């Protein structure tokens, strides 16, 4: 198998997500951080042709940096990996699958509470923000009329009164009531524009970007409120 | 009120002088360090349509540099910042007055002992020298018929006997005497040209960089010496 | 005397072999870690003038960076390093040889046992892997008629078995057989192609490599073999 650029990107972000990852033969690629907040998802146009758990996914992408791109990677003949370039040859171990925490089989998202979208440009500009502004939690609610998103700071607003930050993302055709919030620490999406899918059942709820690259899904907290 | 690139760059050179800063509706920002030994002013292009005092300067300007230039900053509604955008909006706390050590009015320069002047790459050479060589008090003097500027480790050298950084301004055409002494940790003009103008009266006595858009005014220390 | 750009270059290389250098009147200069494991020497196109030890060779390389090149270096007043260009004077400590570590002549290198190279980009990339890898020690060796170099991690596998990292070198034309081991952590050469002169006396042994700009000596530890 071989890893185009785009690939390699994209597990460069999964990478920010868990540091490590179960590869499995296709053309599907998966991964949620070690507590499940965080799931992403993505089908790429590389093919990988076996089975195989990386423990230092960061580092085993380095590794391929130093390497021609037309560089075959395949399963070592004692279970690790092998990538071979032109005239040099690298083993990167395969970890058991056991200390790499991964997500179960994929399964279709629920139909939406409640749609809508964010720009790149936005998208980069909420987590610049949060940064400087100490924002460690959003809300995704509605304001006359116009789903928008406030950023708060718990650490010290624990209610969620004192808006710090705000952000339009267009208009609101419903007539349900929400405010969902979502933890800083789980917005791994790379960047780039997203659909937004909303969805809340009772004391549950998700909310899931969807790219043109990857899907990521996130969870909202327990101090979410809604009318659906 | 809408404040530049330049305007920002300018601000962020007056946060190494104070942390904070206080702003005056007008067209001119000036500043001093806490401990007052280094001043500064600057005429802007830009307008500021209200008073406002900010604690940190620094973090303001990361804030600022997130939003497009069309960007509004404006008196909140709770008698803070409001830093508006077409789609986005983000608040900034404005400080209580008395919480920021400002200057109470402009620093004149009326008079001058002696006047010279320091171009853009000495100025430059001077600074990244001085951390190089540990030179943290450098000394403007007569040497030969030229105005010079000696540079010394004062905590290896009491004495101030030991140059280990010198550079020559010009050729003095005056008839007096002197050896003003700056400590470096003054030194916090921006990059670029600028007029030296130097006085001292009795064990009185200060520099001013005169730039092409800001000014400073450090004091000299009580070590110097001069016949003025 | 006068340091060109590339003489810095070199300078700058062997400063991370060993911190300080002893410099002696000539065209030519040389070097050697303070715990003896490596050895580098080349040609310069400059004429050192006089005798000086350099304490800290990062440093005063860095201080030259801010001056011109037309920089007259040269022997103070007092023994240390005055350093002038049109408008500026930089002095610079010289130290007392016995706080540096300098070799102290150039022993002829031995007739080789084999001889081979390595391209610039075969060495970055095995210096690059080694990082990525934690290869501590290399092994030279013949393999399949061929000349490689397998790379293995020492700590994590004492019998140096699992090779992590192979390169290949080129044919060996010759007839011996050899397992020649070397320490990555005295792989210091400056990036460009060089010719490899390996050889083997009993329990004794050394690589040397021969670039264009210098040459570099590495001795080659116990466990190495040959039946040359």
């Amino acid at each position: 198998m071989k890893l185009s650029k785009d690939t390699t990107a994209l597990l460069k972000n999964f990478a920010t997500i868990n540091s490590g990852i179960m590869l499995k033969s296709g053309q599907f690629i998966m991964t949620r951080a070690v507590n499940g907040t965080t799931y992403a998802e993505a089908n790429i146009s590389d093919v990988i042709d076996f089975d195989v758990a990386i423990y230092d996914l960061n580092g085993f992408l380095g590794i391929l940096s130093l390497v021609n791109d037309d560089a075959e990677i395949s399963q070592s003949e004692d279970g690790n990996i092998k990538i071979a370039d032109a005239r040099s040859t690298i083993f990167w171990p395969a970890a058991d699958p056991s200390t790499v925490v991964a997500p179960n089989k994929p399964i279709p998202f629920p139909v939406a509470s409640a749609v809508t979208e964010i720009k790149a440009e936005d998208l980069q500009q909420l987590l610049r923000v949060s940064r400087g502004l100490q924002i460690d939690t959003i809300a995704i609610t509605v304001k006359e009329g116009k789903i928008v998103i406030n950023g708060f700071n718990k650490v010290e607003d624990s209610a969620l009164t004192r808006v710090k930050y705000s952000l339009t993302l267009g208009d609101y055709d419903g007539e349900n009531t929400f405010n969902f919030i979502i933890n800083m620490a789980n917005m791994k999406m790379q960047p780039g524009n997203y659909k937004l899918l909303l969805w809340a059942k009772g004391k549950q709820g998700a909310a899931k970007f969807e790219g043109e690259h990857a899907n990521y899904v996130v969870a909202l907290e327990a101090d979410s409120t809604h009318d659906f």
